[PDB]
DNA sequence: CGGGATGCTGGTCGGACTG
DNA sequence: CAGTCCGACCCGCATCCCGGA
């Protein structure tokens, strides 16, 4: 299929990308290599069935294009291409087939011959929130699903050797199926593009597939969730999703490697009806970026205010140990709860299912004395996001105790 | 030049080493590839002026041998190799040198059709002591230089990436000069060996050493001296043994520019190692490495230092406050003074007199005060030469003197 | 300095080769 | 007759050498 190849199509004649430098004048140049079909002395226009099926006394000819900045162009002598290649074989190719590959590997050389190390992914800062800042920019924020796997950057070392590192910048061994299909890939991509998602294979508990993952069964997938150049980091979120829709529209024969579904929304409600859908079909939740954020990697666990992931909070027990109020604004006055992790460190606890009302009238009517006879040691289970590495834990709520109390009615 | 290839030379044939498999019935199989050049219907001996001028008439011929265990050999038939290749230009090879290519060629690829990470380095655990089992050994011990630089292992990938990674575990940008050696190597070399050496320079800083080795673009000016070598599948194999390997790689290439075996140095006693020690000194390295023949290797999984490599080492510098004093408790250093000196962090640490003998040692724990010291020598700065940094107390620490100096003998 | 030619390794294809 | 080896064919990466500026 054409478009499989990088370049433009016009006038029935395909171009790959000019490949510009400078000279020893410091002056620009760009060198474009061209592919054209004719037949019986007309260029006709290439169809999708002439890379199955040869058309008779059609000729492929390769030229090349050079000029310097705003000077006349040169031409190179016509190639022609009259015959595929492993004409008896499974592995035939057809006219126009073969013309392309031959155009793609000068195309290819002339890049390497005038022309990088493992970049940290980037981390999400926001939990379950979505700064209100998404949704003030042209362009709407993207959602995606957030997959529990193992998560892994792809590069290309520019000697040829395609790099699969982790989270932790190491290489990942095995995985041969998704390197032989990311060595495929490479040759139709800017190969200094880095390739950012998550090993993964649904329906199965991340103890296997962290178990296939840094083991050294070939049958895991790359879900690829965004790329970046390591020159252009700065490159907004949505025009990096742009180029990384072009790259997998080149090839999708691909069998272990897939481009994760983008959606658009314009709201926190749209965001959060996406996050309930992806957990009915068994995904651990969403992730939403920020439409013109960049690409912010991980030096020393640095996370991005510029993405959020939407996920179901963890369930533990905690002792409770003391009760206070808020500071700021309407939760000044407000009752919240201090239970105390076994390290004898304390965090404040929300009570989750009492109206602010109550907050302020609980706080209110309750003493040191009635707290130390009935609340004081209880078992409290407590919904929280993560754990401050501190280790508290974060946005802690309080669903209720073990042995059940109304709190309203102490006395 | 011919002993550039792996495989034994005999009768005029040489013949690449044997790739043993097995079958379906469970069998030893072995394929073997042979080189033989023949001139007048005569198998004549293959000379290394061969490799740079053809014989007249002489002709190259390659072959495969196959067998089961204990079964009936196999013969292919004979590959002749007439000519050599780039016959005009600057590339050209001689019909030998050729054939051998042409061998070596289907010697890998068979091995390849019919068959790894990172492993961390081996750590030295100590330092300026040589144990006495290093001379108990059926083979004297090996001593190396100890060169200040940036360590790194070499391996081969399988599908053809050449790994250059660190003592942390991290792959190496640039050093394409090192790179570009290796991946030549490993083409005569056992795929499945890891090289294990020293990026460095000589007469240039560790600042230096370490700018180029980091960053992404250095000037390809660093070496890299190879001094160990293993195999993930035998890492129980002697320390001996692994050097003969590691020799017989660098027998194969010598022509490399930036890759280098370390020499060996053989020792039958403490006082010899450490006249190579004073040697490396003076010759501007930063002390010597000491290998028991027999250690296996000991990769440093958590941070593990093997105790069957030595270094040796000159002590660092440091200056620490005299806190308090005690004695020491095991057998001739019972009742021997020792000073008490405190880290900025109040952590303290034991801190051996090192000009005083041990009659002194003895008076002077008898003889001193609470009174006497917490009068003279409390909060005062003492030198100390230490070895490392406990993972933050001196290791191995003795007390050089004092900045303002007093006899301690004499104190009353 | 751009590119064809040459040779190399790794990949796939297809036809023996042999227990 | 089931892998099991291997020549053949392509292709990306090197180097060598000769136009092409
Ligand atoms: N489409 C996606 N976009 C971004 N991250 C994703 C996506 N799908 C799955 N993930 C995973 O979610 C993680 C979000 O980064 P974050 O810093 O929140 O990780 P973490 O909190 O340490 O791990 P976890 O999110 O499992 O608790 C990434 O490490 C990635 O592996
Ligand atoms: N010939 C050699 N054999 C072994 N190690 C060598 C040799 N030459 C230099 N070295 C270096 O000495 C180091 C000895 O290992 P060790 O665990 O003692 O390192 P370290 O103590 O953390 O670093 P340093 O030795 O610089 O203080 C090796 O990492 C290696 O880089
Ligand atoms: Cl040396």
């Amino acid at each position: 299929m054409l478009n499989q190849f990088p370049g433009q199509y016009s006038n029935n004649i395909f171009c790959f990308p000019p490949i510009e430098s400078e000279t020893k004048s410091g002056k620009k140049a760009s060198w474009i290599i061209c592919v054209q079909v004719v037949q019986h002395n007309t260029i006709i226009p290439i169809t999708d069935e002439m890379f199955s099926t040869d058309v008779k006394d059609a000729v492929a000819e390769i030229f090349t294009k050079f000029f310097v900045e705003e000077g006349a162009v040169r031409i190179s002598k016509m190639t022609r291409v009259t015959e595929g290649k492993n004409l008896g074989k499974k592995n035939a190719t057809t006219v126009v087939h073969q013309a392309f590959k031959d155009a793609l590997s000068k195309y290819n050389r002339h890049a390497r011959q005038k022309r990088r190390g493992m970049i940290p992914p980037m981390l999400v800062k926001y939990f379950n929130i979505i700064p209100k800042t998404f949704f003030e920019e042209e362009t709407d924020p993207i959602v995606q699903r957030k997959r529990n796997g193992v998560r892994a950057v792809a590069c290309q070392q520019g000697d040829g050797c395609i790099l699969l590192y982790s989270r932790t910048e190491k290489e990942f061994l095995g995985l041969d199926n998704i390197k032989k299909e990311l060595k495929q890939l490479y040759l139709f991509i800017d190969v200094r593009v880095y390739l950012d998602g998550e090993l993964y294979l649904h329906r199965k508990p991340l103890q296997w597939i962290a178990g296939q993952a840094n083991a050294k069964s070939s049958e895991l997938h790359f879900y690829v969730f965004d790329c970046f150049w390591s020159d252009q980091l700065q490159m907004p979120s949505n025009k990096r999703q742009q180029l990384l829709t072009n790259i997998f529209k080149q090839k999708e024969d691909l069998t272990f490697i897939h481009q994760v579904e983008n959606f658009s929304v314009k709201n926190v409600d749209e965001a959060l009806r996406l996050k309930a859908q992806f957990i009915k079909e068994g995904y651990e939740g969403a992730i939403v970026r920020n439409a013109n954020g960049p690409y912010e990697p991980g030096y020393n666990n640095y996370h991005s205010a510029h993405l959020a992931k939407l996920k179901p909070l963890l369930d533990a027990e905690f002792i409770l140990v003391d009760y206070t109020q808020g500071k700021k604004g309407k939760d000044l006055g407000a009752i919240l709860w201090v239970c105390e992790l076994p390290n004898k460190k304390r965090f404040v606890v929300t009570p989750k299912h009492l109206t602010y009302a109550d907050r302020y009238a609980l706080f209110q009517k309750l003493t040191p004395a009635l707290f130390k006879k009935h609340l004081y040691g209880k078992e409290l289970t407590v919904e929280y996001a993560e754990l401050s590495p501190t280790g508290i834990p974060l946005q802690a709520r309080a669903v209720g105790f073990r042995e059940p109390i109304n709190v309203l009615e102490i006395i």
